[PDB]
């Protein structure tokens, strides 16, 4: 996958040369530093005189302000590089994430895809910040430290090469024991302890038994067996610090001893021996860092094929539309349609239905509110697509015409109608391009929603604070009725609350003035009853089928599937 | 506080005191070995023989030797202190929650009285534990470091004094610079991924405006302010690096000339400058670790308060009754209860009930459906307290006796009768003790508990596994049904839920052999209207007073309420 995860940098080859290069000069003045250190305690021993200055000059100047200067550098083209693949990969995983159908969102979380947005993308960025920094920085330092403390003595390089083997071995079989018996402790008392966690949540019960006792005893057991299990990871904890610090000792005391007697032979330098030492200290200390950083990277690499994953999956339908004539009637029809969803394709919630709109008259719909009455709320809106039949909008089906016009000459208002925290002179006038606020009155005044709305604490521009969640239902219906109306739409689709304890008179005064002295093909989507006694064609169904059409005056002559849910209600 | 948790580590003061001691000579060992290297290194220059090998001996012995075997001492005996604290905190935790009134476990939550449990008595252990460790470890070790340094040259130690502080001072500027900027840059990430998050959230109502374009597009440039923002926080870096390092710099190379100038002059032995070099590295680090490690502390004793807000928090209600009677009578009489809640004391949940159960007569009650009828089964079970009535049994009234004689005469069965995770031969003898296996199965098979026993998949003694769902609704109601039978109880209770998923055995079982047979006051809390294919008694009332009494003859003449029920319902 890092074939991709290239391509997402391709743009940025400027940052990363410059990155590249500081790099590599901080790394070798801070591996040319210990030498010149050397070369000062030896001008001081061995020739007592000012030379000195000029070493001193050499590890103060050049060596060290380089190493300064270039790590500055380094973290400044990092970081920069660091931000802009996090915005170019948000960017890119939203802009492809935001254009899947609908059932991409019904399949997969919510939480998951917040997950794979916020904090999955800072991880595939820290990949190229801060883990590849730290990785190539330390390989250049070990290689540069290696090769000098081999250009030094070879003697003492074959000493402690032979040396940090051993080191390594004793240190690593310990601490893991060590770390298996402190494992073992921690999942012996999670074990005991949701003993106490149940009957903490579960306190009734043993009330009602007085049998509060004979919980905290066991709870003294299932304790006090930790206890006899914990001596033997203290034990195991005393060994393994004396195994790792005398092997440690034994091999440091090998390396200063032998390289007392190099010096005192004559085969080496006093400034020799200490930059010896201290090339030793460097070396155990950048072996240490690359060694815990595998980690990180591992787990990085790993977290780079969650957003890879979606950044491109190809969409399953297209918006291929192009027509968009301005003149409608609104002639909603059915040709025999059938749908199922994607998620489960043997049960069935449509079947062959075939039922009419006829243009600018109001068409309600109702059935046993155990059949699919919402799907063909789903169906229309072009969510789905469909598996036996067609839907067409004035005699040209809904899959040709322009995709913004299509939604444009449709609406919508339904159960829970979200409203997003902005302005409500934004959430009224959401998807079209900022039509004066004239027409927003026009439609608050045509939903009841002007009432209110200048009574709030600035009018319209009262935005919706508090995450969203101040206004109440009875507003909340209104104001998406207003959102509907500003479009000024041939077709609409209303849905209605199942306690409908709002003013109600909104949907009569729809089938009565707001959609009946217009033209507003209007469907309707009715649990509470209360709009039955108004409409023209009232389709009930039920099983996926139609079984009544007609005025429900005719539902009540011909008493079926209808007049035994009437005597339900009362 | 810290004066209890003092008082809860009282019985340690033999483990404190030995890893007390070994702590103290582990930092001393540790503090006096660089004296001596430097008086190996001095060896090795100065006079150079084999007059090395008597410090190469006392370095690699007795310092470095002691200093390892008292640090592994000193962890082994705080590792069991750590885990002996933390036993006895849980353990007193958990002694007192339990014995807490059950309102105090209706206020508060159950995740978070276990949380508090697990998670903070592990920091109050670790606080001891782990931070007086290495605090009090750290604090020796620089006061040793601090005099040898003194010791050894006076002009260099004044001159690093001058020193530190400027390098202090310097990276806690440009730090919290930095910090600053960065915390900004993740602000300004969040806020923009929570307008990626509503439009991720709420997909449905925006793909009905074809309104995902403006959607990515608000998305971007929400997204393109955060590189601007995000290009000081590189500059901040720059210079963070830039001024911590050029400062080490500066004050190290000043030491080392004004060292290598006091080594010419005969003022030194360069012995005694590699010591002293080694010292300020040493000093430095410990600084740094403590300067750590104090925020940590701090957070602990934060976390440790707690606790000890419910280790003797006292029991609001007390069971200081204390009586026992060998036999009785079993007359139970709501006698005018004035019972109030202690979670909304506004209302009057219940208000001089008075009604009297018969010796071994069923007496049912069923209530309007919203009204107050499930809270007389809590106060017959002595959760809650009650201010004026006395619920009369046989002489004296159910506070005086005691709790589990109380309790084994009186029984319940919920709506859904909590199960423990353990063997369904545990469950039928719950708090009552050393019942023979064949009283189990007695018992059991009353209550036509033998039934999906037998075929559960490891016989009788089947373990109620995955936490509690190889069973079901049916199965664990004859379960608990089993339960209240096996203590001869001369009062007897039960409930049922609104889906009634049993297939009316209960009833069956209810009117078999412990409902006219055997000798069983009971009682029962029914809903659907199902209690009423035969009573004893029936009581419906409403808020505390009853309004109709009487066999269900009567509720079918005095048709109050109850016979529209019958017809309403299907
Ligand atoms: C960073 C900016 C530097 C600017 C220039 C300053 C010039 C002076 C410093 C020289 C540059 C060194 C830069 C990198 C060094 C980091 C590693 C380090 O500091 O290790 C030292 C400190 O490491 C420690 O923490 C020491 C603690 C243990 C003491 C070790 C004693 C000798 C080992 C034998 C004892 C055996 C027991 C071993 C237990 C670890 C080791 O001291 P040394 O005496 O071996 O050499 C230092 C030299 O004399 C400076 O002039």
């Amino acid at each position: 996958t890092l074939q991709k995860l290239l391509s997402y940098t391709k743009p940025d080859v400027a940052f990363l040369v410059a990155a590249s290069f500081f790099l590599i000069v901080a790394a070798l003045g801070e591996t040319f530093l210990p030498y010149y250190t050397g070369r000062a305690i030896d001008s001081i021993v061995i020739q007592k005189s000012m030379d000195q200055f000029t070493t001193a000059v050499v590890v103060v100047c050049l060596l060290a302000i380089g190493s300064s200067l270039a790590a500055g550098i380094r973290g400044g083209i990092f970081t920069l590089v660091f931000a802009r693949l996090n915005i170019r990969l948000r960017n890119c995983l939203f802009r492809s994430l935001v254009s899947q159908e609908t059932s991409f969102f019904d399949e997969n979380r919510t939480g998951d895809l917040i997950s794979r947005l916020t904090s999955d993308t800072t991880m595939v960025s820290d990949l190229v910040s801060q883990n590849i920094n730290i990785f190539l920085r330390n390989t250049v330092k070990v290689t540069g430290v290696v090769v000098f403390m081999f250009s030094l003595s070879w003697q003492l390089s074959l000493v402690t090469f032979m040396g940090f083997p051993i080191i390594m071995m004793v240190s690593n079989i310990y601490g893991k024991y060590y770390k298996r018996l402190s494992k073992e402790v921690q999942s012996a008392l999670a074990r005991a302890s949701t003993t106490a966690e149940e009957t903490i949540s579960a306190m009734k019960t043993v009330r009602s038994f007085a049998n509060e006792e004979e919980e905290a005893e066991v709870f003294l057991r299932k304790l006090q067996q930790v206890y006899k299990l914990n001596r033997k990871e203290a034990a195991a904890y005393m060994s393994y610090v004396w195994g790792s610090g005398l092997t440690l000792l034994v091999v440091q005391v090998s390396i200063l001893y032998y390289g007392g007697h190099l010096v005192i032979s004559g085969q080496m330098s006093s400034g020799n021996l200490i930059a010896f030492i201290i090339y030793e200290f460097v070396l155990g200390d950048c072996m240490e860092s690359v060694g815990s950083v595998y980690s990180g990277l591992m787990q990085g690499v790993g977290a780079a094929e969650k957003v890879f994953e979606f950044i491109d999956r190809q969409p399953t339908m297209v918006h291929d539309g192009s027509l968009a004539p301005d003149h409608l009637e609104g002639r909603v029809d059915f040709e025999n349609v059938t749908f199922t969803y994607r998620t489960r394709p043997h049960t069935q919630v449509l079947q062959n239905v075939s039922f009419s709109l006829s243009p600018g008259k109001v068409t309600a719909l109702v059935g046993p509110s155990g059949s699919g009455k919402s799907s063909c709320v789903n169906i229309l809106e072009n969510f789905y697509p469909l598996q036996g039949g067609r839907v067409l909008l004035d005699g040209k089906p809904i899959g040709a015409y322009d995709h913004k016009y299509l939604h444009r000459v449709i609406s919508l208002v339904s159960q829970e109608p979200v409203l997003f925290a902005r302005s409500i002179t934004d959430n009224i006038s959401y998807g079209l391009p900022t039509v004066p606020f004239e027409m927003v009155v026009e439609a608050a005044q045509k939903a009841n929603a002007h009432g209110f709305i200048m009574e709030l604490q600035d009018g319209y521009s009262t935005e919706t604070g508090e995450k969203g969640a101040q206004l109440s239902g009875g507003q909340k219906q209104r104001v998406a009725m207003a959102r509907a109306l500003v479009r000024n739409p041939p077709v609409l689709i209303l849905d209605e609350a199942t306690s409908a304890l709002d003013a109600e008179s909104e949907y009569l005064i729809q089938q009565a003035i707001h959609g009946n002295l217009q033209r507003h093909t209007v469907l309707i989507i009715a649990h509470r009853l209360s709009t039955v006694e108004r409409a023209h064609l009232i389709v009930v169904l039920d099983k996926g089928r139609v079984v009544q059409q007609g005025t429900h005056q005719q539902l009540l002559a011909q008493g079926g599937l209808y007049a035994k849910l009437v005597q339900r209600q009362m």
